[PDB]
DNA sequence: ATTTTGTAGCTACTTATACAAAATTCAGGAAAATTTTTCTGTATAATGGGAGCTGTCACGGATGCA
């Protein structure tokens, strides 16, 4: 699923998120670069790749 | 005219004492008996775990900063 959202101004990132049935997750987004990070749990990770 | 009252009396007569050893039991001891708790070894070889959780807040900090 995807959830995007705003900053305090209107910087409107997005995200993404995955859920297995069972097993860990995979998170994504866009942090005022437009450039992104494969977070795993909440924000566990964060990699341009 | 007996009877109850007597008085002047005891003796029998029986508590009372106090001791008293004898019981007679009791407790504690002592084992000793034994039951239960401990202690120790074990030889092919063996060499990083488990989990997940993922929806407030705040604040003060937040040093960290670019």
């Amino acid at each position: 699923y995807y959830k995007s959202e705003i900053d305090k101004n209107g910087r409107r990132t997005y995200s993404a998120s995955l859920i297995p049935n069972r097993g860990a997750w995979l998170k994504f987004e866009t942090d005022r670069n437009d450039l992104v990070w494969v977070r795993i749990d909440k924000t566990r990770k964060l990699s341009a790749q």
